RNA sequence: AAAAAAAAUUUUUUUUAAAAAAAAAAAACUAGAUACUAACACAUUUAAUUUUUUUUUGUU
Protein backbone atom coordinates (compact mmCIF):
# COMPACT_ATOMS: atom_id res chain seq x y z
CA UNK A 1 0.00 0.00 0.00
CA UNK A 2 3.02 2.16 -0.06
CA UNK A 3 2.23 5.25 2.67
CA UNK A 4 3.58 4.56 6.03
CA UNK A 5 1.00 4.13 8.71
CA UNK A 6 -0.25 1.36 6.50
CA UNK A 7 3.38 -0.40 6.13
CA UNK A 8 4.31 0.13 10.01
CA UNK A 9 0.88 -0.84 11.37
CA UNK A 10 0.58 -3.83 9.08
CA UNK A 11 3.91 -5.18 9.61
CA UNK A 12 3.38 -5.01 13.38
CA UNK A 13 0.26 -7.34 12.74
CA UNK A 14 1.95 -10.05 10.59
CA UNK A 15 4.94 -10.27 12.43
CA UNK A 16 2.19 -10.68 15.77
CA UNK A 17 0.74 -13.80 13.57
CA UNK A 18 4.14 -15.19 13.27
CA UNK A 19 4.46 -15.49 16.88
CA UNK A 20 0.80 -16.25 17.71
CA UNK A 21 -0.34 -18.31 15.48
CA UNK A 22 2.44 -19.35 12.47
CA UNK A 23 0.42 -22.59 11.61
CA UNK A 24 -2.84 -20.77 10.01
CA UNK A 25 -1.19 -19.46 6.75
CA UNK A 26 0.06 -22.26 4.67
CA UNK A 27 3.63 -21.85 4.21
CA UNK A 28 3.45 -20.36 0.69
CA UNK A 29 1.71 -17.43 1.85
CA UNK A 30 4.53 -16.87 4.32
CA UNK A 31 6.83 -16.66 1.43
CA UNK A 32 4.43 -14.29 -0.23
CA UNK A 33 4.81 -12.37 2.58
CA UNK A 34 8.80 -12.64 2.26
CA UNK A 35 9.27 -11.14 -0.86
CA UNK A 36 6.77 -8.26 -0.46
CA UNK A 37 8.60 -6.96 2.85
CA UNK A 38 11.76 -7.79 0.90
CA UNK A 39 10.99 -5.20 -1.65
CA UNK A 40 9.07 -2.95 1.14
CA UNK A 41 12.46 -1.81 3.15
CA UNK A 42 13.37 0.13 0.72
CA UNK A 43 11.37 2.63 2.54
CA UNK A 44 12.83 6.08 3.55
CA UNK A 45 11.67 5.35 7.34
CA UNK A 46 13.41 3.60 9.75
CA UNK A 47 10.88 1.90 11.96
CA UNK A 48 9.53 0.35 8.90
CA UNK A 49 12.94 -1.36 8.03
CA UNK A 50 13.44 -2.16 11.70
CA UNK A 51 10.64 -3.93 11.93
CA UNK A 52 10.38 -5.71 8.55
CA UNK A 53 13.91 -7.45 9.56
CA UNK A 54 12.04 -9.08 12.62
CA UNK A 55 9.70 -10.52 11.32
CA UNK A 56 12.08 -12.00 8.74
CA UNK A 57 12.78 -14.09 12.26
CA UNK A 58 9.00 -14.85 12.87
CA UNK A 59 8.68 -16.01 9.41
CA UNK A 60 11.86 -18.17 9.59
CA UNK A 61 10.67 -19.75 12.55
CA UNK A 62 7.32 -20.87 10.85
CA UNK A 63 8.30 -22.33 8.06
CA UNK A 64 12.16 -22.71 7.84
CA UNK A 65 15.35 -20.86 7.35
CA UNK A 66 16.38 -21.98 4.26
CA UNK A 67 13.65 -21.00 2.28
CA UNK A 68 13.96 -17.38 3.62
CA UNK A 69 17.66 -17.48 3.31
CA UNK A 70 17.93 -18.21 -0.61
CA UNK A 71 15.12 -15.37 -0.66
CA UNK A 72 17.70 -12.51 0.94
CA UNK A 73 21.05 -13.85 -0.41
CA UNK A 74 19.48 -13.11 -4.10
CA UNK A 75 19.36 -9.89 -2.62
CA UNK A 76 22.67 -8.98 -1.76
CA UNK A 77 22.94 -8.78 -5.50
CA UNK A 78 21.28 -5.47 -5.14
CA UNK A 79 23.22 -1.97 -5.60
CA UNK A 80 21.36 -0.13 -3.20
CA UNK A 81 23.18 0.00 -0.04
CA UNK A 82 20.07 -0.24 2.08
CA UNK A 83 19.10 -3.35 0.71
CA UNK A 84 22.19 -5.18 1.46
CA UNK A 85 22.40 -3.83 4.76
CA UNK A 86 19.14 -4.11 5.63
CA UNK A 87 18.90 -8.07 4.45
CA UNK A 88 22.45 -8.09 6.06
CA UNK A 89 20.78 -7.74 9.28
CA UNK A 90 17.91 -10.19 8.41
CA UNK A 91 20.69 -13.37 7.57
CA UNK A 92 21.74 -12.08 11.51
CA UNK A 93 18.01 -12.67 12.47
CA UNK A 94 17.52 -15.68 10.80
CA UNK A 95 20.68 -17.30 12.17
CA UNK A 96 19.63 -16.00 15.79
CA UNK A 97 15.82 -17.51 15.72
CA UNK A 98 16.93 -20.45 13.56
CA UNK A 99 20.17 -21.42 14.82
CA UNK A 100 23.35 -20.21 13.83
CA UNK A 101 24.46 -24.12 11.98
CA UNK A 102 21.45 -23.45 9.76
CA UNK A 103 22.47 -20.20 8.06
CA UNK A 104 26.28 -20.59 8.12
CA UNK A 105 27.39 -22.78 5.27
CA UNK A 106 24.83 -21.25 3.42
CA UNK A 107 26.73 -17.65 3.69
CA UNK A 108 30.21 -19.30 3.95
CA UNK A 109 29.57 -20.61 0.73
CA UNK A 110 27.76 -17.61 -0.75
CA UNK A 111 31.16 -15.40 -0.04
CA UNK A 112 32.65 -16.99 -2.95
CA UNK A 113 30.68 -15.30 -5.30
CA UNK A 114 32.80 -12.76 -7.36
CA UNK A 115 31.10 -10.03 -6.98
CA UNK A 116 32.31 -7.86 -3.82
CA UNK A 117 29.26 -6.37 -2.73
CA UNK A 118 28.19 -9.92 -1.78
CA UNK A 119 31.34 -10.31 -0.31
CA UNK A 120 30.76 -7.84 2.56
CA UNK A 121 27.10 -8.42 2.80
CA UNK A 122 28.31 -11.58 4.06
CA UNK A 123 30.68 -10.29 5.94
CA UNK A 124 27.94 -7.81 7.08
CA UNK A 125 25.84 -10.30 8.00
CA UNK A 126 28.32 -12.45 9.92
CA UNK A 127 28.71 -8.85 11.98
CA UNK A 128 25.70 -8.90 12.94
CA UNK A 129 24.96 -12.63 13.82
CA UNK A 130 27.99 -12.69 16.22
CA UNK A 131 26.18 -10.12 17.98
CA UNK A 132 22.91 -11.55 18.54
CA UNK A 133 23.94 -14.58 19.80
CA UNK A 134 26.02 -13.62 22.21
CA UNK A 135 27.68 -16.00 24.22
CA UNK A 136 27.07 -18.60 21.40
CA UNK A 137 29.71 -17.63 18.90
CA UNK A 138 32.41 -19.97 20.38
CA UNK A 139 30.72 -23.08 18.81
C1' A B 1 91.40 -114.85 -28.62
C1' A B 2 89.90 -110.17 -32.28
C1' A B 3 84.70 -105.42 -33.91
C1' A B 4 80.63 -99.45 -29.90
C1' A B 5 78.40 -93.38 -25.74
C1' A B 6 80.92 -87.06 -21.22
C1' A B 7 85.39 -81.74 -19.55
C1' A B 8 87.84 -75.20 -16.84
C1' U B 9 91.39 -69.14 -16.49
C1' U B 10 93.43 -62.51 -16.92
C1' U B 11 94.31 -56.02 -19.14
C1' U B 12 92.09 -50.21 -22.61
C1' U B 13 89.26 -44.17 -25.50
C1' U B 14 85.80 -40.76 -25.97
C1' U B 15 82.21 -35.87 -29.27
C1' U B 16 76.43 -31.84 -28.97
C1' A B 17 76.83 -27.46 -21.71
C1' A B 18 75.26 -24.48 -17.64
C1' A B 19 73.82 -19.82 -13.61
C1' A B 20 68.66 -14.78 -13.09
C1' A B 21 69.92 -16.14 -5.29
C1' A B 22 64.03 -13.59 -6.38
C1' A B 23 61.42 -6.31 -5.73
C1' A B 24 59.44 -2.88 -8.25
C1' A B 25 55.92 1.58 -9.43
C1' A B 26 56.64 7.55 -9.10
C1' A B 27 55.51 12.13 -6.96
C1' A B 28 53.26 16.93 -7.57
C1' C B 29 49.30 19.88 -10.14
C1' U B 30 45.03 20.60 -12.06
C1' A B 31 40.25 19.07 -14.06
C1' G B 32 37.50 14.93 -15.67
C1' A B 33 35.52 9.25 -15.18
C1' U B 34 32.98 5.43 -11.88
C1' A B 35 32.49 2.34 -7.73
C1' C B 36 31.69 2.49 -2.49
C1' U B 37 31.52 3.25 2.99
C1' A B 38 28.31 4.90 8.43
C1' A B 39 21.41 -0.48 10.65
C1' C B 40 24.36 7.62 8.89
C1' A B 41 19.85 11.08 8.03
C1' C B 42 14.91 11.35 5.38
C1' A B 43 7.79 12.83 8.45
C1' U B 44 6.53 13.38 12.16
C1' U B 45 7.69 17.23 15.38
C1' U B 46 3.61 20.80 19.67
C1' A B 47 0.39 20.52 26.77
C1' A B 48 4.04 23.04 32.68
C1' U B 49 8.60 26.63 31.54
C1' U B 50 12.73 31.69 28.74
C1' U B 51 13.69 35.39 21.14
C1' U B 52 8.76 37.90 23.24
C1' U B 53 12.88 42.95 23.62
C1' U B 54 10.59 49.87 24.75
C1' U B 55 11.04 55.44 26.81
C1' U B 56 7.64 51.82 34.87
C1' U B 57 2.49 53.30 34.10
C1' G B 58 -4.34 49.41 34.09
C1' U B 59 -9.03 52.65 38.36
C1' U B 60 -12.56 51.27 46.35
Amino acid sequence: NKHRKVEVNTIKFVGLIGKLAPTYAPPKEWMRICFELLELLKSTNKEIRRSANATFGFIAEAIGPHDVLVALLNNLKVQERQLRVCTAVAIGIVAKVCGPYNVLPVIMNEYTTPETNVQNGVLKAMSFMFEYIGNMSKD
